[PDB]
């Protein structure tokens, strides 16, 4: 720690962290696995572009990781959520994705999820405290 | 007369689509678990401003996620790395934070963290293509 110390960084201290490592992981990886990096999303709208649902990801590495997705609640048991599902899983293979991860609190339906064929391969206990988190993948 | 498809979303309807997903979380979740996000971060440096070390993460539901972690490869050897993890933590036990979550590729030095107290909960293997992807965990 000579002529050294530690603090807390700023905004540009710490995208310079992030940069470092991204920079790094980048030039371990070769272009074989280098998808250009993209996002997507996708809404179910009213005919006057009402949403009551939509889900959005983001692409790289060729996979997709879904990030969010919802239904109101006053639609929740009309099938949206499956759609919506359904068609970005479709995105995603026109795009060269080879898999699919996403992650579920135990209050956001993971049993929607397994029905669509995803599998559980990691779990993280009582996370908030009285729930769970779980986390999927579905190979393309 | 009540007919509801789905289209593409655009950058803000995706971040609306995120809101909708945070607001129905919190309206189904206890104020306990409720820990006002914060994003926190340390850096290893010099009077004018060289970086040689830093670590990044963001807390919720009293809980430290540890988004990124760099050392200089010049100082690879000196452990500030080590030094880092073991700090951030420190701060995580004091605001409150019972867990801490972090994943790690296979070139990322995913034994760091294992030599570390952490615990690999779970792997998503060959991803992407010809490496894999370790997530671990630590309980406070």
């Amino acid at each position: 720690m000579y002529m050294k110390h530690i603090e807390n960084g700023t905004r540009i201290e710490g995208e310079y962290i992030k940069n470092k490592v991204i920079q790094y992981n980048m030039s371990i990886l070769t272009d074989e696995v280098k998808q250009p990096m993209e996002e997507v999303s996708l809404v179910v709208k009213n005919e006057e572009g009402k949403i009551f649902g939509g889900v959005t990801g983001t692409m790289y590495f060729y996979h997709l990781h879904i990030d969010f997705l919802w239904v109101d609640e006053s639609v929740r048991h009309d099938g949206y959520g499956s759609q919506l599902l359904h068609e970005i899983e479709g995105i995603a293979k026109e795009k060269g994705c080879r898999l699919i991860l996403l992650d579920s609190f135990s209050f956001q339906a993971p049993e929607f999820y397994k029905k669509h064929g995803y599998r559980e391969y990691g779990v993280v206990e009582d996370h908030p405290k009285g729930h769970s988190q779980h986390f999927f993948e579905k190979r393309l």
